[PDB]
Protein backbone atom coordinates (compact mmCIF):
# COMPACT_ATOMS: atom_id res chain seq x y z
CA UNK A 1 0.00 0.00 0.00
CA UNK A 2 1.26 3.30 -0.62
CA UNK A 3 0.98 4.64 2.96
CA UNK A 4 4.03 2.54 3.86
CA UNK A 5 5.99 3.78 1.27
CA UNK A 6 4.93 7.42 2.82
CA UNK A 7 6.52 5.70 6.18
CA UNK A 8 9.57 4.28 4.17
CA UNK A 9 10.09 7.85 2.89
CA UNK A 10 9.54 9.28 5.95
CA UNK A 11 12.20 7.11 7.59
CA UNK A 12 15.05 8.10 4.93
CA UNK A 13 14.04 11.73 6.30
CA UNK A 14 14.66 10.87 9.68
CA UNK A 15 17.88 8.73 9.35
CA UNK A 16 19.10 10.76 6.30
CA UNK A 17 19.78 7.68 4.70
CA UNK A 18 18.56 5.48 2.06
CA UNK A 19 16.18 2.57 2.61
CA UNK A 20 15.01 -0.20 0.68
CA UNK A 21 12.07 -2.31 0.75
CA UNK A 22 10.47 -5.15 -0.44
CA UNK A 23 6.78 -6.91 0.56
CA UNK A 24 6.45 -9.71 -1.28
CA UNK A 25 3.19 -12.54 -1.46
CA UNK A 26 4.58 -15.68 -0.39
CA UNK A 27 2.17 -17.83 -1.97
CA UNK A 28 2.51 -15.98 -6.14
CA UNK A 29 5.74 -13.91 -5.52
CA UNK A 30 4.10 -10.59 -6.33
CA UNK A 31 6.03 -7.52 -5.47
CA UNK A 32 3.09 -5.94 -3.27
CA UNK A 33 5.04 -2.80 -2.99
CA UNK A 34 8.92 -1.94 -3.16
CA UNK A 35 11.20 1.49 -2.44
CA UNK A 36 15.01 0.97 -4.13
CA UNK A 37 14.05 -2.46 -5.00
CA UNK A 38 16.84 -2.80 -7.20
CA UNK A 39 19.86 -0.70 -5.27
CA UNK A 40 22.75 -2.37 -3.21
CA UNK A 41 22.74 -2.64 0.39
CA UNK A 42 25.21 -4.79 2.66
CA UNK A 43 23.30 -7.99 4.02
CA UNK A 44 25.33 -7.67 7.35
CA UNK A 45 23.92 -11.00 9.38
CA UNK A 46 20.75 -11.29 6.93
CA UNK A 47 23.09 -13.36 4.97
CA UNK A 48 23.06 -16.41 7.62
CA UNK A 49 20.00 -17.27 6.92
CA UNK A 50 21.37 -17.81 2.27
CA UNK A 51 24.20 -19.31 4.84
CA UNK A 52 22.19 -22.12 6.53
CA UNK A 53 20.71 -22.86 3.48
CA UNK A 54 23.52 -23.81 1.32
CA UNK A 55 24.43 -25.84 4.43
CA UNK A 56 20.96 -27.81 4.32
CA UNK A 57 21.45 -28.02 0.34
CA UNK A 58 24.69 -30.06 1.02
CA UNK A 59 22.59 -31.78 3.67
CA UNK A 60 20.23 -33.05 1.03
CA UNK A 61 22.18 -34.10 -1.01
CA UNK A 62 24.44 -36.21 1.26
CA UNK A 63 27.39 -34.20 1.39
CA UNK A 64 26.85 -33.06 4.80
CA UNK A 65 25.07 -33.90 8.34
CA UNK A 66 23.71 -32.00 10.47
CA UNK A 67 24.96 -34.01 13.37
CA UNK A 68 28.19 -34.13 12.57
CA UNK A 69 30.87 -32.38 15.30
CA UNK A 70 32.96 -29.43 13.97
CA UNK A 71 35.61 -28.55 16.45
CA UNK A 72 37.72 -25.02 16.65
CA UNK A 73 39.98 -22.92 18.51
CA UNK A 74 40.33 -19.55 20.47
CA UNK A 75 42.26 -18.71 17.21
CA UNK A 76 38.24 -18.62 14.80
CA UNK A 77 36.77 -16.86 17.90
CA UNK A 78 35.75 -13.35 16.65
CA UNK A 79 33.80 -10.54 17.91
CA UNK A 80 30.44 -11.50 19.36
CA UNK A 81 30.39 -14.97 19.38
CA UNK A 82 27.84 -16.33 22.74
CA UNK A 83 27.21 -19.72 22.20
CA UNK A 84 30.74 -20.67 20.22
CA UNK A 85 32.78 -19.10 23.30
CA UNK A 86 30.84 -21.57 25.51
CA UNK A 87 32.03 -24.94 23.35
CA UNK A 88 35.80 -24.61 22.55
CA UNK A 89 36.56 -27.75 24.41
CA UNK A 90 32.97 -29.55 23.61
CA UNK A 91 33.17 -28.68 19.61
CA UNK A 92 29.43 -27.80 18.37
CA UNK A 93 27.29 -29.83 15.47
CA UNK A 94 26.55 -28.61 12.42
CA UNK A 95 22.91 -27.83 13.46
CA UNK A 96 24.05 -26.36 16.57
CA UNK A 97 25.83 -23.92 14.60
CA UNK A 98 23.39 -23.07 12.43
CA UNK A 99 20.98 -22.86 15.18
CA UNK A 100 23.32 -20.29 16.73
CA UNK A 101 23.84 -18.22 13.66
CA UNK A 102 20.26 -17.59 12.56
CA UNK A 103 18.83 -17.53 16.63
CA UNK A 104 21.78 -15.95 18.72
CA UNK A 105 24.15 -14.30 16.05
CA UNK A 106 27.35 -15.93 16.93
CA UNK A 107 29.62 -14.64 14.38
CA UNK A 108 32.16 -17.06 15.08
CA UNK A 109 29.48 -20.42 13.72
CA UNK A 110 28.74 -18.02 11.00
CA UNK A 111 32.73 -18.19 10.23
CA UNK A 112 32.92 -22.13 10.62
CA UNK A 113 30.07 -22.92 8.42
CA UNK A 114 31.10 -20.79 5.86
CA UNK A 115 34.42 -23.01 5.64
CA UNK A 116 32.02 -26.22 5.61
CA UNK A 117 30.60 -24.92 2.31
CA UNK A 118 33.67 -23.23 0.48
CA UNK A 119 33.71 -19.79 2.04
CA UNK A 120 31.80 -17.05 0.58
CA UNK A 121 32.59 -18.30 -2.94
CA UNK A 122 30.50 -20.63 -3.19
CA UNK A 123 28.12 -19.20 -0.74
CA UNK A 124 27.77 -16.58 -4.10
CA UNK A 125 27.49 -19.72 -6.36
CA UNK A 126 24.64 -21.63 -4.21
CA UNK A 127 22.93 -18.52 -4.99
CA UNK A 128 23.82 -17.70 -8.43
CA UNK A 129 22.67 -21.36 -9.22
CA UNK A 130 19.25 -21.06 -7.45
CA UNK A 131 18.28 -18.04 -9.41
CA UNK A 132 19.98 -15.03 -7.58
CA UNK A 133 22.12 -13.49 -9.80
CA UNK A 134 22.99 -10.18 -7.84
CA UNK A 135 23.57 -11.15 -4.08
CA UNK A 136 27.40 -11.97 -3.36
CA UNK A 137 29.24 -12.38 -0.57
CA UNK A 138 32.93 -11.50 -0.35
CA UNK A 139 34.37 -11.72 2.91
CA UNK A 140 33.96 -13.40 6.18
CA UNK A 141 32.77 -11.83 9.87
CA UNK A 142 33.95 -9.18 11.20
CA UNK A 143 34.45 -7.41 7.83
CA UNK A 144 31.73 -8.37 5.50
CA UNK A 145 29.84 -5.37 7.95
CA UNK A 146 31.97 -2.82 6.63
CA UNK A 147 29.38 -1.32 4.65
CA UNK A 148 31.81 1.03 2.31
CA UNK A 149 30.01 3.64 1.08
CA UNK A 150 29.20 2.15 -3.26
CA UNK A 151 31.07 -1.10 -2.32
CA UNK A 152 29.41 -3.80 -3.94
CA UNK A 153 30.75 -6.49 -1.92
CA UNK A 154 28.94 -8.45 0.81
CA UNK A 155 25.74 -6.62 -0.92
CA UNK A 156 22.32 -8.15 -1.94
CA UNK A 157 19.35 -5.97 -3.89
CA UNK A 158 15.72 -5.82 -1.79
CA UNK A 159 13.97 -7.59 -4.46
CA UNK A 160 16.62 -10.19 -4.87
CA UNK A 161 16.81 -11.14 -1.21
CA UNK A 162 13.22 -11.14 -1.12
CA UNK A 163 12.89 -13.72 -3.71
CA UNK A 164 15.49 -15.64 -2.39
CA UNK A 165 14.21 -16.22 1.08
CA UNK A 166 10.94 -17.01 -0.59
CA UNK A 167 12.82 -19.63 -2.82
CA UNK A 168 14.70 -21.06 0.38
CA UNK A 169 11.41 -21.49 2.65
CA UNK A 170 8.98 -22.47 -0.20
CA UNK A 171 10.40 -23.33 -3.24
CA UNK A 172 11.95 -26.77 -4.28
CA UNK A 173 15.43 -26.08 -3.57
CA UNK A 174 15.91 -27.36 -0.11
CA UNK A 175 13.51 -30.30 1.06
CA UNK A 176 10.69 -30.43 2.93
CA UNK A 177 12.68 -31.22 6.62
CA UNK A 178 15.55 -28.63 5.32
CA UNK A 179 12.56 -26.17 4.26
CA UNK A 180 10.88 -26.64 7.70
CA UNK A 181 14.40 -26.50 9.70
CA UNK A 182 15.65 -23.27 8.11
CA UNK A 183 11.93 -21.89 9.28
CA UNK A 184 12.07 -23.06 12.29
CA UNK A 185 15.63 -21.30 13.50
CA UNK A 186 14.43 -18.17 12.00
CA UNK A 187 11.30 -18.33 14.29
CA UNK A 188 13.26 -18.92 17.49
CA UNK A 189 14.78 -15.44 15.99
CA UNK A 190 16.35 -14.26 20.31
CA UNK A 191 18.08 -10.50 18.56
CA UNK A 192 15.82 -9.09 16.36
CA UNK A 193 13.09 -7.95 19.38
CA UNK A 194 13.26 -3.93 18.57
CA UNK A 195 12.57 -4.41 15.09
CA UNK A 196 9.64 -5.98 13.00
CA UNK A 197 8.69 -8.55 16.44
CA UNK A 198 7.70 -5.10 18.37
CA UNK A 199 4.70 -4.05 15.89
CA UNK A 200 3.31 -7.67 15.60
CA UNK A 201 0.07 -8.42 16.24
CA UNK A 202 -0.56 -11.08 19.24
CA UNK A 203 -1.26 -14.07 17.20
CA UNK A 204 0.63 -13.72 14.40
CA UNK A 205 3.28 -15.80 13.17
CA UNK A 206 7.07 -14.13 12.02
CA UNK A 207 10.77 -16.12 11.35
CA UNK A 208 13.36 -13.56 11.05
CA UNK A 209 16.98 -12.75 10.82
CA UNK A 210 18.14 -9.39 11.73
CA UNK A 211 21.54 -7.41 10.61
CA UNK A 212 23.78 -4.41 12.02
CA UNK A 213 27.26 -2.69 10.49
CA UNK A 214 29.07 0.10 9.95
CA UNK A 215 27.89 3.25 9.12
CA UNK A 216 24.69 3.37 10.22
CA UNK A 217 24.09 -0.35 7.97
CA UNK A 218 20.90 -2.37 10.41
CA UNK A 219 17.82 -4.96 7.67
CA UNK A 220 16.06 -7.10 8.42
CA UNK A 221 14.48 -10.14 6.38
CA UNK A 222 10.61 -12.25 7.38
CA UNK A 223 8.19 -14.10 6.39
CA UNK A 224 5.12 -13.10 8.73
CA UNK A 225 1.53 -13.33 8.51
CA UNK A 226 -1.73 -13.79 10.50
CA UNK A 227 -3.00 -16.93 12.39
CA UNK A 228 0.35 -18.84 13.05
CA UNK A 229 0.98 -18.67 9.10
CA UNK A 230 3.25 -16.92 7.16
CA UNK A 231 1.67 -15.05 4.31
CA UNK A 232 4.32 -12.68 3.29
CA UNK A 233 7.76 -11.62 2.87
CA UNK A 234 9.15 -8.21 3.66
CA UNK A 235 12.97 -6.88 3.17
CA UNK A 236 14.30 -3.70 4.36
CA UNK A 237 17.41 -2.65 4.44
CA UNK A 238 19.22 0.94 5.28
CA UNK A 239 23.03 2.07 5.27
CA UNK A 240 24.73 5.82 5.54
CA UNK A 241 22.47 6.95 8.40
CA UNK A 242 24.30 8.83 11.50
CA UNK A 243 21.47 8.11 13.89
CA UNK A 244 21.73 5.77 16.90
CA UNK A 245 20.87 2.19 17.04
CA UNK A 246 17.15 2.45 18.69
CA UNK A 247 16.76 5.42 16.37
CA UNK A 248 16.86 3.33 13.35
CA UNK A 249 15.06 0.58 14.86
CA UNK A 250 12.55 3.11 15.76
CA UNK A 251 12.32 3.47 12.35
CA UNK A 252 12.37 -0.17 10.68
CA UNK A 253 9.37 -1.26 13.40
CA UNK A 254 7.45 2.05 12.23
CA UNK A 255 7.26 0.80 8.52
CA UNK A 256 6.23 -2.51 10.11
CA UNK A 257 3.79 -0.93 11.91
CA UNK A 258 2.32 0.29 8.30
CA UNK A 259 2.83 -2.35 6.59
CA UNK A 260 0.60 -4.90 9.12
CA UNK A 261 -1.83 -2.10 9.23
CA UNK A 262 -2.69 -1.73 5.44
CA UNK A 263 -2.47 -5.62 5.26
Amino acid sequence: HPETLVKVKDAEDQLGARVGYIELDLNSGKILESFRPEERFPMMSTFKVLLCGAVLSRVDAGQEQLGRRIHYSQNDLVEYSPVTEKHLTDGMTVRELCSAAITMGDNTAANLLLTTIGGPKELTAFLHNMGDHVTRLDRWEPELNEAIPNDERDTTMPAAMATTLRKLLTGELLTLASRQQLIDWMEADKVAGPLLRSALPAGWFIADKSGAGERGSRGIIAALGPDGKPSRIVVIYTTGSQATMDERNRQIAEIGASLIKHW
